[PDB]
């Protein structure tokens, strides 16, 4: 996240980290068993680590599970990143408790102009690296169908939404990957893909989960 926040411990109780010997992307808490997270994040080997902070620093209240499930989309195009949309089944459920927590499906989509906050791990510089011990946050709103489109000529396909800040300094980045766009409760994106990070006239580009609510719900049904 670059421009943005330290959350403040578990205020983000849905935020998951993807964990391989160390963080390479977020996810979100659907249900105690399954976690929303990016296709382009799929790789075998992953422990999810629920109730973190400091991701490098055991402080009490992490949950760490293995992965017993990684599903990729099937239309997943790895070129174009449309549909970037994996979900996760833990090996064992979750504990739920206020530091662990699921967040809600969206019954419909969000428009433009709605503010959301995206949250993860990720690279704090927009030249450079830096990657931070605790959790950082950003409130950023939903834009236009034009500007969006404008701003990534013949790119953004349905399954897309671009949120953030045309003037500069405020985005998701490298290694927030997967994580959360939340829109008044709602999980309404997830962490896909951008020009660089927090660059002018370059904002940030969202999977837009209002689009596989069914397909999520039917996919964890049968698994
Ligand atoms: N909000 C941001 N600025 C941002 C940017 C990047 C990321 C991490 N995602 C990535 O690095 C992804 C994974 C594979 C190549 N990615 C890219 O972001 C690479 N760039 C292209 C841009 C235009 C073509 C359409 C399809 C997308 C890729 C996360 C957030
Ligand atoms: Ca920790």
């Amino acid at each position: 996240i670059v421009g943005g926040y330290t959350c403040g411990a578990n205020t983000v109780p849905y935020q998951v980290s993807l964990n391989s010997g160390y963080h390479f992307c977020g996810g979100s808490l659907i249900n105690s068993q399954w976690v929303v997270s990016a296709a382009h994040c799929y790789k075998s080997g992953i422990q999810v680590r629920l109730g973190e902070d400091n991701i490098n620093v055991v402080e009490g209240n992490e949950q760490f599970i293995s992965a017993s499930k990684s599903i990729v989309h099937p239309s997943y195009n790895s070129n174009t990143l449309n549909n970037d949309i994996m979900l996760i089944k833990l090996k064992s459920a979750a504990s739920l408790n206020s530091r662990v927590a699921s967040i809600s499906l969206p019954t419909s989509c969000a428009s433009a102009g709605t503010q959301c906050l995206i949250s993860g791990w990720g690279n704090t510089k927009s030249s450079g690296t830096s990657y931070p011990d605790v959790l950082k946050c950003l409130k950023a709103p939903i834009l236009s169908d034009s500007s969006c489109k404008s701003a990534y000529p013949g790119q953004i396909t349905s399954n897309m939404f671009c949120a953030g800040y045309l003037e500069g300094g405020k985005d998701s980045c490298q290694g927030d990957s997967g994580g959360p766009v939340v829109c008044s409760g709602k999980l309404q994106g997830i962490v896909s893909w951008g020009s660089g990070c927090a660059q002018k006239n370059k904002p940030g580009v969202y999977t837009k989960v209002c689009n596989y609510v069914s397909w999520i719900k039917q996919t964890i049904a049968s698994n």
